[PDB]
C-alpha cells in the first residue's frame, strides 16, 4: 500500500510514535518518505547480502528473518515479509525496538542525511491529527 502523507501520520500517531524516545511525528513521516516513499512493499538489497523491508526499510541482518541472510539475529522476532503489510503495526513495533537501541534514529541513513536538522514539522502540517 502507498500511504498518503497525512494518512501515514495519523496511523503512526495512533501507534504511539509521536514523541517516542523524544522524536516528534514529523521525524517518522520524513524518514518513511525518503526510505520507501510511503510504500509498504518497498525492498532494497544491500551489498552485504542483507535486504531492507517495508515503510521504514528495516534490515534483515539484525531485525527480521528473510531466510537468506547468513548470520542474521532477528531481533524483532518476525519474518521480514510481515514488514511489507498494509498494516504498519509490525514495522512500528520493530522501529520502537530499533530507535531504543542506542544510536536513536541515526540507525536510518535517510533520516540522518535528509531529515535530521531540518524543519520536520513541515511533514505533518495541514494534517488533521
Ligand atoms: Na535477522
Amino acid at each position: 500500500k502507498v500511504f498518503g502523507r497525512c494518512e501515514l501520520a495519523a496511523a503512526m500517531k495512533r501507534h504511539g510514535l509521536d514523541n517516542y524516545r523524544g522524536y516528534s511525528l514529523g521525524n517518522w513521516v520524513c524518514a518513511a518518505k525518503f526510505e520507501s516513499n510511503f510504500n509498504t512493499q518497498a525492498t532494497n538489497r544491500n551489498t552485504d547480502g542483507s535486504t531492507d523491508y517495508g515503510i521504514l526499510q528495516i534490515n534483515s541482518r539484525w531485525w527480521c528473518n528473510d531466510g537468506r541472510t547468513p548470520g542474521s539475529r532477528n531481533l524483532c522476532n518476525i519474518p521480514c515479509s510481515a514488514l511489507l503489510s498494509s498494516d504498519i503495526t509490525a514495522s512500528v513495533n520493530c522501529a520502537k525496538k530499533i530507535v531504543s537501541d542506542g544510536n536513536g534514529m541515526n540507525a536510518w541513513v535517510a533520516w540522518r542525511n535528509r531529515c535530521k536538522g531540518t524543519d520536520v514539522q513541515a511533514w505533518i502540517r495541514g494534517c488533521r491529527l
